[PDB]
């Protein structure tokens, strides 16, 4: 049969794209002569961003203690609560600018292997790149979303000597997190979830029996 | 709508080949004293590797001995690979029984609401199990027939020493391939065929009750 003939060579490619975007997703994939790897390049950023939160951190617990003292120089609950929230604050602007660069470097992992291929590829591609293009966009605005959400959730903490020793412990605590979730966020959405919404897409393409031939000219 | 039955089936084909990937990669779920399908494998070599060194001291001495007293001489190593042929054979057979057992599984969880639909993805499973478990097979006896290629005492010993050695190693090697790595990758091809004949979607969702 023709009909089995042609099913091999449009079926057998589809595939082949997906399972690249596995390796893609682990570190694994296939790089260029003296490129560097995604998931490497990623851990490079996210150096620097450990360093600006650790000076946070020591600002903090004293900013508390001298308060106090240059006043002089717990009915105010409301007010020195307010003074450590603040601190933490301060860090959210920082975070969303990693973000940016990160995404970068993964459209020309992704690229390169829809291109590979698909590239002899002028009416029935296409469409199935728009996927790719449309994912893109989508995963950034909602990775910054959840940076900026993650510094919401930190406004939430943790005798006069009793006030003062449980509202310090909230502040501690705080740097930690936010070292370690802003640099977290960038490669959940713009590696992991970006690469498998595309694959269930790319599934759609094979429906049309009667464009069949009609999908399969390479001339 | 013809807009729900075009989606439903789309994203139902996607998922199954994720779960494809994890079975062939050595992390699905399994029982406490049981054991993972990877090192199933292992066990099975591991009998294969002691028969065949029992072989390699037989020619070397063999050949000596006539020699205190032509092709009569070199008719003596193509005897000796020969006698390994049958045994290599046998071991393909079983290994590619436990691999094929997980991916049937994956089929069934997501075609069970379209009784038409399944019966042509799970005979998908089978082509391919079919078609590489033959070719397996054929590699095993060819590399055989191979080794059937052979004062000049000396030079010969050289290749009745060396024989032996390959045939050890070369049996579990298609084994491994065969039925682990093609098996998964081309079923998954397999799978979008279903969806050519959107005039046929009535048909495929047609219930039990009223055939």
């Amino acid at each position: 049969e023709d009909e089995n003939e042609k099913m091999f060579f449009l079926i057998d490619k589809v595939n082949a794209f997906n399972q690249d975007i596995t390796a893609l997703m682990q570190g694994e994939e296939t790089v260029g002569e003296e490129d560097i790897r995604l998931f490497t390049r990623l851990r490079h950023e996210f150096h620097k961003w450990s360093t600006i939160i650790e000076n946070n951190f020591q600002e903090g617990h004293k900013i508390l203690s001298r308060k106090i003292q240059k006043f002089e120089n717990f009915v105010n609950y409301r007010t020195f609560e307010t003074i450590v929230k603040q601190q933490i604050k301060a860090l959210e602007e920082p975070a969303v600018d990693m973000l940016h660069t990160v995404t970068d470097m993964v459209r020309l992992a992704f690229t390169d292997v829809s291109i590979k291929n698909f590239e002899e590829f002028f009416n029935l591609h296409r469409t199935a790149k728009s996927k790719i293009e449309d994912i893109r966009a989508e995963q950034e605005r909602e990775g910054e979303k959840l940076i900026r959400l993650h510094f919401q959730m930190e406004q939430i903490v943790y005798s006069m000597e009793e006030i003062f020793q449980h509202l310090m412990a909230y502040h501690q605590e705080a740097s930690k997190r936010i070292s370690s979730h802003i640099p977290l966020i960038i490669q959940f959405f713009m590696l992991q979830t970006y690469g498998q919404q595309l694959q269930k897409a790319m599934l759609q393409l094979l429906q049309d029996k009667d464009t069949y031939s009609w999908l399969l000219k390479e001339r």
